[PDB]
C-alpha cells in the first residue's frame, strides 16, 4: 500500500580513515577520497608569504647552463613525482585451505582542481605589451605533463634523461647516480634496462629524469600525457561524472600488497614569467583520487612455513664463497627432468638460425 | 477506419513558473526553461550607456600589481560565478509509512548563447595593423573558461588561488578570508581542505579563486573547460539536439533538496583590447538551460518526530561547558557494543604497520 | 531460374518541384535537393564585374569605429543569415475523424561548397613577404561561423550584441531596433527575453545580431560552430556519405507548417586581406542541403469550425476598452472547477519558502 | 587425427590486370591495388633533373597578380586533379529474363604515400634565421587540401571560384569559359547550376576551380578535407589496417558502368618557399588504392531492342524544325490519363499559397 | 567449504629468451616485452661524453645545401629505422598430413618512452629571451614522425624523396641508388613501383627516403603519423591499458616466417636548436614492445619434396641462354587447358572498349 523507492547500495559509515575499523563483510564496497598535492620545487615548509613569496605550488626559478659542459639544476626548480600511501586494515585469512583476502582498487575518479586559478591576469608577470608594461599579466603556458597512477605497489620508474652530463645535486634529490652508484652513461640518454627505480619518497625523483616503467607496472595503472612548446595553451577538463576502470583483461585491477594504496600524481600547467627577467618558474595544481575498492580472495603468494627456512636462514651464517650468481657464475648448466620421455635421438637440438 | 496518429507525450499546461501550481500525478515529467546572464565585472543596475559605455556582459578593465607584493584587484575587473535557484512546489509526504516525494533533476540541454557576437570586427578595439590604426577591431581571444552545473543544492566550491598575497577588497566579493577570517596561507596556493564555501550569492565568488569542490558536490552535476593563452581563438558548438543524462550510478540524478534546483554557470570567452592602451576587459556570454524532472519516492531523511527534540533544545539554555568536540576534545574513547562474541584474546589489534 | 537483383527503393519521377505535383501514396519519400548561396554583404544584383570587383560572394570592405562612441557598420559590410522555403504540396485531411497528413523532415546531407577555391594564392591580397610584396596573396582566414538550420517554420533568432551603442542603418538590415522599436539597452549585451525575431527575410538579418534562439526552436534542428581569432586557419570537411538524423526523442522530426520546408544557413570561412589598406571583406561559401522526407498522420491542431468564431469576430468591431491583458490587466484572479474534493481546510497553500 | 587450419578465402591467382582474364565465378572478390600521382603544376615529361630542378611532384612557381583587375595563373603553377579509370573485363547477361552483371566497388583502402619525405630539413628552402641563413631549411607547410574518390563513372565537377576576373590560360587546362563557352559570372563565385563538368581528363581540371559536386556524385564515393593558413603544419596518418565502406544506405555501393572503375585523387601538403624570393612552389604526394570488388546481378537499364529505335534513328535525317525544348519551348501542356477516377469538380487545384 | 578465487591464465615461467625453450603445448600464450632504441644520427659507439657531449639520442647537426643543385646530408644526421627481430623457437610439424604450427602475433602493447624529459629547460639551448641569452633554454619543437610495425617478416619499404638530386653517402647509408644500381630519377620524386626495398637493417634506412609500402606489408601491421612544422609542439600519450590487436580481416594477424618476429620503430620528437648558430639536431626517443603471441596450425607452404627439385638443380648447371623472361621475353604465348567446353566461336574476345 506503500511507495517502494528504488534500492541503492546501503552506506554503512562514512567518515575518516577511522571508518576502515569497523568489520564488514566480504562484499562491502568502501569509496576513499584522498588529494595530492604537486611537489614543483619549493618545499610546504617555510609558511612564512615573505621569504621570497611562497613560491609553493611553483618553482623557485630556473638557471640555464652556463656552458655547453656543466649545468647544475638547483634542486628547488625541478618538477618531481608526489606520492602517497594510504593504509588500508588487515583482511581475513584461510591458513587451512591456502586463501587469502586483500583490497582491488576497482574504480577510480580524478580531477586536476584548481584551473580556473589561471584566469588571473593581475599581478607582476611579463605583460603582453612589453615595450609599454601594460596590458595583462601573461598566464600560466608552455609544456604541460600530466600523469597519474593509482597501484598496489609503489610505482616502477625508469630513467631516461637529456643531456647525460648534468650534475644534479646529491642529496634532496634522487637521480640515476643516486640509484647505480656509477656516474650517468650516454645509454642513459635513450634507454638503460639498469637506470630503473621506485617511487617510494615524495618531492626526490624529478618528473625529467623518471618516467613509469612500461615493463614492471603489473599492479598499477597509470595514465599520462605530455604537451611540449613555450606558448602552448594550457587546456584542462574536470568533470563530477566520469571514472575510470581500473581492471585489466582479466578483470582484477591493482591488488593491494600488504595493506597500501599507492597514488601517484604530477600536474604540470605551465611556465610563469616574471618582469626583471625572465625567470620561469614552473606551476602545478593539485589532484584529487575517489578510489573504489572491494575485497577479494586470491591465492596466498607465501608458503610461511618458510618461516621455518627463515629460521635456518638467521642461524646460519652469512657466507660468500665463491660465485654461483650473476655474470660470473660458476654454474655450468642446470637440468630437470620429471618424467620419462621415449629415448630421443641427438638431445640438443634448438632454433636453428 | 481512421489513421492513427503515432503516440508522444501529452503537454498539459504549459507557460510560467505559475504552470507548477497545477496537481498533475505521480508521473508528470516538467520541463523547466531558463538563463543565466554572465556575472563578468560590470554589475547590471547602471543601465545608462554613457557611463563608461555600459560594459554590462564585459569587465571594467583590468589593472596590474604595482609590484611583486601589493596587487589589489578592484572588484568591478573578476569575473564571478553566475547562479539561481528555481523554486518547485511541494510533493506529498507520507508519514504513517516514512516515505516523502521530491523533484529529480534528470536530464538537462544546455547551450552558450550569442557566439555569433564575437564576429563584430568594426569598433574602437585594437587594429591589427596597429602601426596604422587599420584592419579589423581585434575580436575577443584569450583564456576561455565554461563551467555549468545543475544540482539540488548549491554548489560546494572549494578554495584555490596563484599569488596569496593578493589584497582582494572586503565587501563586495567572497574570498578566502571572507570565509576563513583569517588571511591566505600558502596552503591556499595548492589545496587547503579548509578554504571551502557554498555557491549562494550571485556575482560574488570569483571564478579565480573558487572552483567546484570535487569531493563534495554529491547532488550537482557540473561540467567544466579551461582554455589557456592569451591570443587562443574561442570555440563554441552550438545545438539544439543534444541533451546531457543527469542520472548517477545507481540512475538517480540530483534531488532537489528542500524544493529548489540550483543552476550554477561561467561563461568566459576571453578578452577585448582597448586602444589608447591595453586594457583587457573580460568577455563572457550568458547560458540557456533546459532541465528536465521528474517525481521520485524516496525514504524521509528526517524523523520530524525530532520536533520533540527540537522542543527539548529550544527549552533547555545554551551551555558552553569545557571541549568535548573539536581537537582539544575531553572525550578519551567512545565504544559500541551490539551483540555477544566469544572472548577475543588481545583484543587491540589493527592494520600492523 | 533467373537470378534476382537486391530489392531497393523504386524511384517513380525524379525532376524539378513540378514533379510533387504527381499524387504518390502514404508511404512514398521525398528527397529534395537544394542549395543556399552566402548573403555576406555585397547583394547578387550587380552582375558587372567592374564596379569594384564583383565582391559577390564577399563583403564589401570594413570600417573600424571613429570612436568608442559611434558606430556605424554600413550594410553591406555585415555578413547575414541566407534562407530559403520550399513550398510542398498539399496532403490529404480527415475532416470526419479530425487528422490530418503534413510533410515531415527525416534527415538531411548538408555540405559547404567550394572549400578549394581558398587555394587560390595568386592574386592581389596582402603578399607573405610584406617588406618586399612577394610570396603568395595571403588565404582567406580567421573567424569562422557555420549555422545551419531545416525545419517547419522560420527560424526563431534572439538578440544579442557587442557594444549596444552601434548606429545600424535603418533600412535594408533588420536589427534590434526594427523590431523593438525602441533604442538598445545594456540588459541587449547580455540577454533580452524580448528582443526576439524570426528568419523571414534573406540577407536581412546580420549574424552578429541574431543567433538560434535556444528556448524556441521546436519545429526546427539547427547546427552551429564558432571559431575566433585573427589568423586561424580554416578547416571543412567534405563528404558524399555522411547524414543527419532530423528525428527528435519521440522520433518526429520538424514537421512542415502549412506546407513549406525553411532552410537557414551561414558559413563564413575567414576574411580577406587588401594590398593597399588592410581592408578585411569577410568570405562565404555555398551550402547544400539534401532533406528527405515522408508524409506523418498527425491531429488536426486547429479545429476550423471555428471559422464560426472568426465569423463573430470578423462581424463584430474591433473595441479597444480597459486592460484585460498585458502587465496592467485588470483581471484579478481565474479559478476553474471541474470535479468535486472534499472540504479542504485553508484552500490557499502553496511552495512555502 | 590431422589438425585443421583455419578458413580463409582463397585466392586463385595473382598478378597483374591480366589475371582477370579468368572466368572465376558469380561469387568471387577481386582486390586491385593501384597508386595515383600528384598532377601538381610541372608535367611529367622533362623526365632530365636539370632544366629548373625536376619539379615533378611540385609546381613551377608562382606569380602573384599585377593588378587587381588582370590575373593570370600560368597553368603550370595551379595543383589539378590526378585521376584514372581501371577497365575491367566484361560479365555474363541474362537477356531472355531481362537482367545483368557488373562489378561492385565494395571496400576501399586509400593511404597517402611519402610523408617522411618532409622530415627532408637540409637543401636549398627558405632558412629558420633569416638574418643569417642558417637553421634547417623550412619544410613543407601551409594549407593542405585531400579529396579523394571512387566510383563507377567519372567524378562530377561543380564550378566555383575566387575572383572571376582571372585570365586562366585557354589551353592547357579546363577552366569554367571552357565548359560554358561564355566568360565568367558573378554567380561563378558562389554556385552557378550551370558550371557543371566531369573528370575526364588528368592534370587538366585544377583544384581551385572544380570541386566534387554534392548534387550529382550517385556511383561515387569523395572524401575530402581542406586546412588553410599559411604556416599550417602538415598531417598524415598512414595505416595498414583501416578500410572504407564504399556501401550507400541500401547496400550497394558503386557500380562500374560500362566496366570501368574511375579513382580520383588530390593531396597537397602545403608550399615550399625559396632562398632569393619567396616563390611558393606546391607539394603533393602520390595517393595509394586498395579497391575490393564483387559481382552483382543488376536489372539491365537499356532495352537494347532500341537498336531498333536506332534504326530509325541513323536513318531518318536530322531536322531542325522549331523549338520544342529548351526555355524558348513551343510545347503548352503534356498530359497523361492511365485509369478512370470519379468526375473532378475544378480539375485544376495545386498548392494554395 | 573454501572461497574460490577467480580463474586467471595460469604463469608457467617467466625470465628472459631461455625460457621459450619449454615445450608448453598448442594452446599456451606467449608474452614478450622488448624496446627499441632510436637511431638518430649519431651511432652508439662512442660511449664517451666527451667527443662532442654524446649525441647518442640525437643527431650530430644539420648542414644547409650550399646550392640549389648539390646537397651532401652527412649521414649521421639522417634519422633512420630501427628494427630488431626476435627469434622465437621451433614448433611442431606434420609432414603426413601436410601441415605446420608457426607463431601468430595476436597483439601488441606500445609505448614511447621518455617524454617528460623533454621538461629539462635549463642547459645550452637557444634561450627564449634571444636578445638577453635569458628565459628557458627551449625545448624540442618541430616535426614529428611516430611510425611503428610489428610484423612477421621484415617491413616492405618504398622509396620517395624531395629533391632527387641530393647526392647521399654511398656507404653507412642504404638509399634508392644502393638498390637500383643508377641514380634517382624524378619519378623518385613522387612514386617510382621500382624504388622498394626491405628493412633488414637497423640505422640504416633514413626515414626520409624510406616509407612503409602500401601495396607490399600483408604480415606485417604499421601505423604511424607525421606532424610538420618548425615549432609544432609535441604531444605524447602514455598509458599501461591500452593495447592493438594485430588481427585482421580474417583474424589471423601477423604468423611469423621462419621463426622470427619483426619490430620496426621511428619516434621523432622535433629539433634542438644550439645557442652561437641554430644547429638543429633531432630527438628521438626509444618504443617499447609488448607482443602477446600464440600457435597456429596452417598449411605447409612448401612441399619441400622440391628438395628433389632442389637436386636437380643443384648438380644441373647454370644457363644463360635467351630470354625466356622480363621485358624482352621470347616467350609468345602460354595457354592452359583443363577440362572440355562446347566448341566456341571466336575464342578471342575480351574487355571491349
Amino acid at each position: 500500500a506503500c511507495p517502494r523507492p528504488a534500492p541503492v547500495p546501503k552506506l554503512l559509515i562514512k567518515g575518516g580513515m577511522e571508518v576502515l575499523d569497523l568489520v564488514t563483510g566480504p562484499d562491502s564496497v568502501t569509496e576513499i577520497e584522498a588529494f595530492l598535492n604537486p611537489r614543483m620545487g619549493q618545499p610546504p615548509t617555510p609558511e612564512s608569504l615573505t621569504e621570497g613569496g611562497q613560491y609553493y605550488g611553483w618553482s623557485r626559478g630556473i638557471n640555464l647552463a652556463t656552458s655547453d659542459t656543466e649545468d647544475s639544476p638547483e634542486n628547488n626548480t625541478l618538477p618531481t613525482w608526489s606520492m602517497a600511501k594510504l593504509q588500508l586494515p588487515m583482511l581475513n585469512e584461510d591458513l587451512t585451505c591456502d586463501t587469502l583476502q586483500m583490497w582491488e582498487a576497482v574504480s577510480v575518479k580524478t580531477e586536476v582542481v584548481g584551473s580556473g586559478s589561471l584566469l588571473d591576469v593581475h599581478g607582476f608577470n611579463k605583460p603582453t605589451d612589453t615595450v609599454n608594461t601594460k596590458g595583462i599579466s601573461t598566464p600560466v603556458e608552455g609544456s604541460q605533463y600530466h600523469v597519474f597512477a593509482v597501484g598496489g605497489e609503489p610505482l616502477d620508474l625508469q630513467g631516461l634523461v637529456t643531456d647525460a652530463r648534468t650534475k644534479y645535486k646529491e642529496e634532496g634529490v634522487v637521480t640515476i647516480k643516486t640509484i647505480t652508484k656509477k656516474d650517468m652513461v650516454n645509454k642513459d640518454q635513450v634507454l638503460n634496462p639498469i637506470s630503473k627505480a621506485k617511487l617510494d619518497k615524495d618531492g626526490m625523483y624529478p618528473v625529467e629524469i623518471w618516467h613509469p616503467d612500461p615493463a614492471k607496472n603489473e599492479n598499477t595503472r597509470y595514465f599520462g600525457n605530455y604537451t611540449g612548446g613555450t606558448t602552448t595553451p594550457p587546456v584542462l577538463q574536470f568533470t563530477n561524472t566520469l571514472t575510470t576502470v581500473l581492471l585489466d583483461e582479466n578483470g582484477v585491477g591493482p591488488l593491494c600488497k600488504g595493506e597500501g594504496l599507492y597514488l601517484s600524481c604530477v600536474d604540470i600547467m605551465g611556465w610563469r614569467v616574471t618582469r626583471n627577467y625572465d625567470v620561469h618558474h614552473w606551476r602545478g595544481l593539485p589532484r584529487y583520487f575517489k578510489i573504489t575498492l572491494r575485497k577479494r580472495w586470491v591465492k596466498n603468494p607465501y608458503p610461511m612455513a618458510s618461516l621455518i627456512s627463515s629460521l635456518f636462514n638467521n642461524m646460519l651464517p652469512q657466507v660468500q664463497g665463491q660465485p654461483m650468481e650473476g655474470e660470473n657464475t660458476q654454474v655450468e648448466e642446470v637440468r630437470v627432468y620429471d618424467g620419462t620421455e621415449p629415448v630421443p635421438g641427438d638431445p640438443d637440438m634448438t632454433r636453428y638460425v
